[PDB]
C-alpha cells in the first residue's frame, strides 16, 4: 500500500521529526462534521455501527508511521468500537443549534493521531430522547469532505439495518488502496505527457500569489490554526446564483473571480495564480470510497485589460475549463514548474487556497430507517485552535443546492493576527457584493 499522490503532496508540508508533533501527520490535521439527528437512538447499536463502518473502509484503519524520512501506510484490524455521549440538555431550539455548534468546535479542538487507531471518532450530544447532534472527526489523511458524507450515510444505514428498519443495501465500496493503484496506472497514460506540456507553457514564469504575513516564519511561534466562519446572506446569495446562472458560470467561479479581484486590489497584481483543491473524484468507481482524494490545482488568470467583473468571471471560466481538462496530481506537476511555490516558504509570506467543498448533492434532510439526519453546514462560531492548515491560508466555501453558502477562512495563528483575517474576510464580502450588483461596470 503506497502513499497516494495526495499524501505525497502532504509530505511536502511535513516538518519532520523535530520535537513538534504538528502539520499533516500530526494529531490536529483532521476533518470534523456534524449532523442533526431526529428520532430515537439506541446508543449501543450506534456504537456497533461505528465499528461496522471502520471495518467497511480500509482508509479508516490505515495508520501512517514515520519510517526513514517518510511515512509508511499500514492497514490494521479495526480497533474497539467506541462512542462518547453527552447530555447537552433539554433546551429551546435556538439554544440547541448553539450548543450543537459549541460541541462541534470543542471536538475540533481535540487531537486525533494518524500513527495509531482510531482514525475516526464520534461524539453524540443528545438534547432529549428524539433530538441530538452527532459529531464525527477523522484524520484528514484518511478522509476528505466527500468521504465524511459517505461515512455518515454508511453509518446511519448500517445502524438502521441493525435495528431492523428498512434501508436499501449499501453498494460494495472500492477501497482507497485500489484508487492508489489506479491513479498510478493513469499517471503513465499518454495524455499525461500532453498535459505536462500544457502546464509547462501555461505556468511559464508563474508564481502562486503570496499573502504578506503579520508574523514571520523565522519568529518560530508555535503552530496553530484558527478559523473564522461566515455565511453568504440570502439576498447576496440569491444575487450570486442569479448572476452565475445568467452568465453560464458556476457560483464557485463567480466567488473565485471575486477573490481574484480582491487580490488584485490588495497586491496590485494582474497576473494572478491561486490554487484551488479539486474534488479528485472524476472516476465514478470511487464515489463510495473513503479516502482523501482532493488535488491542489493551480489556476492562473490574466486580469490585465479587463473592463468589468463579468470579464473576470469569463476568463476564470476559461482558466477553470482548461485546468480540469489537463488536471494532474500536483506532486507530479510541480517538478515540471519547480519555482511555482517560491512564496510558500518565504519568511514574510504564505500562499492561500480558495476551494469549494466537494460533497455529494443533498437538498434537505435525509432518512435512514427511523432516523432523519441533516448536515450542519451553517457555522457562525469562530475557532481559536482547530483543524490544522499545514502552511497557508485556506478559504473553504460550501455551496448549497438551496442557494445558500457557508464559508470558513482558516489561517495559522503563528503567522496571522485575527484582526488581519477579519478585515480580509470583510473586504472579500464587500468586493463580492459590489461585483454581482454591478457586473458590467468598470473594475
Ligand atoms: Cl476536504
Ligand atoms: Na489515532
Ligand atoms: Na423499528
Amino acid at each position: 500500500p503506497p502513499l497516494s499522490f495526495h499524501q505525497e503532496f502532504l509530505c511536502m508540508f511535513d516538518s519532520g521529526n523535530d520535537g513538534a508533533d504538528v502539520g499533516p501527520f500530526g494529531p490536529m490535521y483532521h476533518i470534523v462534521g456534524a449532523w442533526r439527528l431526529t428520532g430515537g437512538i439506541d446508543e449501543e447499536t450506534l456504537r456497533e455501527a461505528l465499528g461496522d463502518v471502520v471495518v467497511r473502509h480500509e482508509a479508516l484503519r490505515t495508520s501512517l508511521v514515520r519510517e526513514g524520512g517518510t511515512h509508511r501506510p499500514e492497514i490494521l484490524p479495526a480497533g474497539p468500537a467506541a462512542l462518547e455521549v453527552r447530555d447537552l440538555g433539554d433546551v429551546d431550539e435556538s439554544e440547541r443549534v448553539r450548543r450543537g455548534e459549541e460541541l462541534l468546535n470543542e471536538v475540533e479542538s481535540t487531537g486525533l493521531s494518524v500513527r495509531e487507531l482510531p482514525l475516526l471518532r464520534a461524539v453524540l450530544g443528545r438534547f432529549d430522547q428524539k433530538d441530538a447532534v452527532l459529531v464525527l472527526i477523522a484524520h484528514h489523511t484518511a478522509a476528505d469532505a466527500w468521504a465524511m458524507h459517505v461515512i455518515a450515510r454508511d453509518l446511519l444505514n448500517l445502524y438502521a439495518a441493525r435495528r431492523g428498519n428498512p434501508v436499501p443495501p449499501l453498494p460494495e465500496p472500492a477501497q482507497h488502496a485500489e484508487f492508489a493503484r489506479w491513479e498510478r496506472e493513469a499517471a503513465e497514460a499518454p495524455r499525461v505527457a500532453v498535459s505536462k506540456e500544457f502546464w509547462r507553457k501555461r505556468l511559464q514564469g508563474a508564481r502562486i500569489i503570496g499573502l504578506e504575513t503579520d508574523i514571520p516564519r523565522s519568529a518560530g511561534l508555535p503552530k496553530g490554526t484558527a478559523w473564522q466562519r461566515f455565511a453568504v446572506r440570502g439576498e447576496l446569495a440569491d444575487a450570486v446564483v442569479e448572476f452565475s446562472r445568467a452568465a453560464k458560470c458556476s457560483p464557485f467561479m463567480t466567488m473565485f473571480a471575486a477573490y481574484q479581484v480582491l487580490l488584485h486590489r490588495r497586491t496590485g497584481e494582474l497576473d494572478i495564480t491561486v490554487p484551488t483543491f479539486s474534488g479528485g473524484r472524476n472516476n465514478s468507481r470511487f464515489e463510495d470510497t473513503v479516502g482523501s482524494f482532493i488535488n491542489f490545482l493551480p489556476l492562473r488568470t490574466d486580469l490585465s485589460g479587463c473592463a468589468s467583473f463579468r470579464e473576470v468571471v469569463l476568463r476564470t471560466r476559461t482558466t477553470c475549463g482548461e485546468a480540469f481538462t489537463h488536471e494532474l496530481p500536483f506532486s507530479r506537476l510541480i517538478p515540471e514548474v519547480p519555482e511555482l511555490m517560491a512564496s510558500a516558504a518565504s519568511d514574510n509570506h504564505q500562499i492561500s487556497v480558495f476551494q469549494a467543498v466537494h460533497a455529494p448533492a443533498s437538498e434537505g434532510p435525509e432518512q435512514a430507517g427511523d432516523l432523519t439526519y441533516s448536515k450542519i453546514w451553517e457555522r457562525q462560531l469562530s475557532q481559536a485552535e482547530g483543524s490544522d492548515i499545514p502552511d497557508g491560508v485556506l478559504w473553504s466555501i460550501h455551496i448549497d443546492p438551496s442557494g445558500s453558502m457557508a464559508g470558513s477562512l482558516g489561517y495559522n495563528t503563528n503567522r496571522f493576527k485575527d484582526e488581519t483575517m477579519a478585515a480580509f474576510l470583510a473586504d472579500y464580502l464587500d468586493v463580492l457584493e459590489n461585483a454581482v450588483a454591478r457586473p458590467d461596470a468598470p473594475f
